[PDB]
């Protein structure tokens, strides 16, 4: 029995994977404070955004894939890794970490566990991690290639023989999809939304291709600040995200001039891995292989796959 542990921490969600025990940890990456002291860490505070009264704030600490402000990123990083301590285990903590694909990013996250318990820290590129979660034959001589759409940063990734050929880290992911939204009912609705309104629409509705369905949405009307509710539908949430979804399809054709010539044989054979929170978008998958005329599969289980992935690096 082990308190080894390897962390997605992600910038709308943070999933820990324990070792000789799988995913014991999924909760949102938000942490309340009252006046600073901590109020709330996980899942208790997500429905605190956007709603916190005047001694409150409610703060996602991660923004695109790397740390904002500091010392609530560190509250919320330990308590998660005490909330997993499980007193029956060994001690001296090992913790990998991912990271996306600058030495001063890496050095705050590292130090930054160490101060929790973590005896030791090793950090793993993220789009590495995505790939062995998602079963891709990453230690083969064979070439495969990943797309993990993250909260912060959509990661593209060539993989061969247990390391990286090519690798890109666009800041394109579920936030600015969310922001995206956001945006366009505003201008489009003369509605102000929330971000976790925002989030449901994405989930409930997003597409990256026009279909359709539609919800009901409420926020506060844009001149009069009234309370309102307006109906948004599929393909108005295609045309609210069709530009970070170009961005993420821009992507991965960038990274598929960069293939060399037996590892593009390889990839014209299979196609391209979608993980992450954003390869549940409808379509995303239609989109990309209608631009590449490569196969496309989403990832079992998307949005573990990081966390899963580090958890066999943890296990061996």
């Amino acid at each position: 029995i082990s308190n080894d542990i390897a962390i997605d921490l992600g910038t709308a969600n943070t999933l820990i994977y324990q070792k000789g025990k799988g995913i014991v940890l999924n909760e949102p990456s938000v942490v309340a404070l009252r006046n600073k002291v901590v109020h709330a860490v996980g899942i208790e505070a997500k429905q605190m955004l956007g709603r916190t009264p005047g001694h409150m704030e409610a703060i996602r600490p991660m923004r695109d894939g790397v740390i904002a402000d500091f010392e609530v990123a560190e509250e919320m990083i330990k308590y998660f890794i005490r909330k997993v301590h499980n007193r029956k285990g060994s001690g001296n903590p090992k913790v990998i970490v991912c990271v996306p694909s600058t030495a001063v990013e890496r050095r705050a996250i590292n130090d930054s566990c160490l101060n929790a318990g973590a005896r030791r820290v090793g950090l793993i590129d993220e789009p590495m991690a995505a790939a062995i979660g998602a079963g891709l034959p990453i230690h083969e001589p064979t070439g495969s290639m990943v797309v993990d759409i993250g909260g912060g940063t959509t990661e593209v990734a060539v993989l061969s023989l247990s390391g990286i050929v090519y690798s890109r880290s666009v800041r394109v992911g579920g936030d600015k999809m969310d922001e995206a939204i956001i945006s366009y009912m505003r201008r489009h609705h003369n509605l102000l939304i929330g971000e976790t309104t925002a989030e449901r629409i994405k989930k409930e509705i997003g597409t990256a291709r026009a279909p359709g369905l539609s919800i009901d949405v409420k926020g506060r009307d844009l001149m009069q600040g009234v309370p309102r509710e307006v109906r948004i539908s599929e393909k108005q949430a295609a045309d609210a995200l069709a530009e970070p979804v170009g961005q993420i399809v821009e992507a991965v054709k960038v990274a598929l001039e960069a293939t060399p010539p037996e590892l593009a044989s390889d990839i014209a054979d299979k196609g391209i891995m979608l993980t992450g929170g954003g390869a549940l978008l409808r379509g995303l998958d239609a989109e990309i292989r209608d631009h590449t005329g490569l196969p496309v599969t989403v990832a079992d289980d998307p949005l573990s796959c990081v966390a899963l992935g580090c958890g066999k690096v943890l296990e061996h």
